[PDB]
Parts: structure tokens; C-alpha cells; sequence
């Protein structure tokens, strides 16, 4: 499958991502590492992701989330949930069972499959920040740990977030690596130490 672009592009609206500082306590369900530009999260737990812009994009703007494998040998393979998780009864009535990335806390998600590449993505309308806020938050959930294919260790993934207009045209792009794991706080500390 043709590999989607992962090139960061702030664009005309200075679009980029942000993440709350969550620390590395073993109780943390989701934590982001700036040095690794990597999100560590527990299976099916909500992950707040921040959207920042220098100016509000036009009406009808949309935000798409798509996962792609990080290893070159895996890049052309569509990221899907493991057969077991897909068969698991955890559906919310909105997301097809095969989708790895889901949105929580948004009334308007659209779960899509590209007719050519077969890649999945989930899109929600872009909304400006709430009063007193400089960013907008979208809550994502990763519904599979890829345990059936060697886990995140063998099958690391990246999430590509794109700001788009109502017709699907690119307005901005950013991305981050994601590791679904048992103890996010522990994994981050270990990987950051290893990085050093």
C-alpha cells in the first residue's frame, strides 16, 4: 500500500501538536516523551492530544488521524487491529472493529478506509480552543497492542495528524510515535535513559 507522507508541515496556520506534561509515575495511563516525540499509553486508554494553530482555519476544516508502521520493512502494510481484538466486544457503535485508532469525547467522528490504499483513518471537525485555552484537545484511544505480531517492539507505529479543508486538501501535518504498553511511565523512563 502506498505510504502516506509523514513530513511535518506547519502550513499557513502554523499547525502543530502539543501534549500535557504527565510525568512517569507507574500509575500514568498516558505520557508523552518530548526527546523521543513518542506517546506511551495503555491499551484502550484515552490520550489527550493538543492541536495548536496561529490562526483559526476556515469553516469546514477537519482533523484526520492515521497510523502507519515505523520500520521500513513494515511501511507498506496497513495498520489494523489483531484478529483477536477485532473480534473483541469493545465496540462503541461508531468505529469499525478493524480500526486501531478511535476518538473519544467527540460527537462527530468519521471512520474511513481509503478505497485504493485500504488505510484506515478517523476524522473529526476542527474546533477552535475553548475559552481561556490556546489549543484544542482531541482524545484518541489505541485499541490494539499488536501483541499478535510481536507487539510495539517489533511493530512500532506512528500516528499522523493532518489538518485538512472540507475537500480533503492538506492544511498542516504533524506526527508522533506511539507505543501501547503495560506501564507507560516505566517504558518512557527506560527508553529515555536508553536514548541517553
Amino acid at each position: 500500500s502506498f505510504v502516506p507522507s509523514q513530513k511535518t508541515y506547519q502550513g499557513n496556520y502554523g499547525f502543530h501538536l502539543g501534549f500535557l506534561q504527565s510525568g512517569t509515575a507507574k500509575s500514568v495511563m498516558c505520557t508523552y516523551s518530548p526527546p523521543l516525540n513518542k506517546l506511551f499509553c495503555q491499551l484502550a486508554k484515552t490520550c489527550p492530544v493538543q492541536l495548536w494553530v496561529s490562526a483559526t482555519p476556515p469553516a469546514g476544516s477537519r482533523v484526520r488521524a492515521m497510523a502507519i508502521y515505523k520500520k521500513s520493512q513494515h511501511m507498506t502494510e496497513v495498520v489494523r487491529r489483531c484478529p483477536h481484538h477485532e473480534r473483541c466486544s469493545d465496540g462503541d457503535g461508531l468505529a469499525p472493529p478493524q480500526h486501531l485508532i478511535r476518538v473519544e469525547g467527540n460527537l462527530y467522528p468519521e471512520y474511513l478506509e481509503d478505497r485504493q490504499t485500504f488505510r484506515h483513518s478517523v476524522v473529526v471537525p476542527y474546533e477552535p480552543p475553548e475559552a481561556g485555552s490556546e489549543y484544542t484537545t482531541i482524545h484518541y484511544k489505541y485499541m490494539c497492542n499488536s501483541s499478535c505480531m510481536g507487539g510495539m517492539n517489533r511493530r512500532p507505529i506512528l500516528t499522523i495528524i493532518t489538518l485538512e479543508d472540507s475537500s480533503g486538501n492538506l492544511l498542516g501535518r504533524d506526527s508522533f510515535e506511539v507505543r501501547v504498553c503495560a506501564c507507560p511511565g516505566r517504558d518512557r523512563r527506560t527508553e529515555e535513559e536508553n536514548f541517553r
